[PDB]
């Protein structure tokens, strides 16, 4: 079910977002992508995984947010090969410098939401207000991004 909770104790003008990204780390070659979505889907559905073995990292979006929080607990630090795969919480979704990396929960002042951003949020099928507009004191869960501007599709 989409998270949409009113969290009137958070800050004016701001919204909440659950992060669905996870950061992976310490992704020698001998880590490869069928194991790792393997790995993670005993927490749930994922939806999207990308490893960059040139920089030793990856990064995977579950499709829900409880998935995430499930795989962040039982992956943060498992011995595999010649490497420990460790998982961290990431952000897919709005500044950087407003998410908690402790805990992959951001509050964004609303101002600082871009025109994309804004319409992501609105428009996500995973994530987001499930098509109603943005107010403050809400908490939401990462809105899928990075798709045409667009409310016909
Ligand atoms: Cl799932
Ligand atoms: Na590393
Ligand atoms: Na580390």
């Amino acid at each position: 079910t989409r998270r949409f909770e009113r969290d009137p104790t958070i800050p004016p003008d701001s919204i909440k977002v659950y992060s669905r990204t996870l950061f992976l780390g310490g992704i020698t070659r001998s880590v490869r992508e069928p194991v790792l979505r393997s790995m993670f889907e005993r927490f749930g559905s994922v939806q999207s995984l990308i490893l960059n073995h040139n920089y030793r990292h990856g990064f995977l979006k579950m499709f829900r947010r409880d998935a995430a929080e499930k795989a962040q607990v039982a992956m943060e630090n498992v011995p595999f090969a010649d490497t420990t795969i460790r998982t961290k919480w990431g952000v897919g979704f709005g500044p950087r410098e407003c998410s908690d990396f402790s805990t992959g929960i951001s509050v964004i002042p609303i101002r600082l939401l871009t025109d994309a951003d804004r319409t992501w949020l609105v428009t996500a099928e995973y994530g987001g207000t499930g098509g109603l507009p943005i107010t403050p004191g809400i908490a939401l869960d990462e809105p899928d991004i990075e798709i045409g501007l667009g409310i016909s599709s």
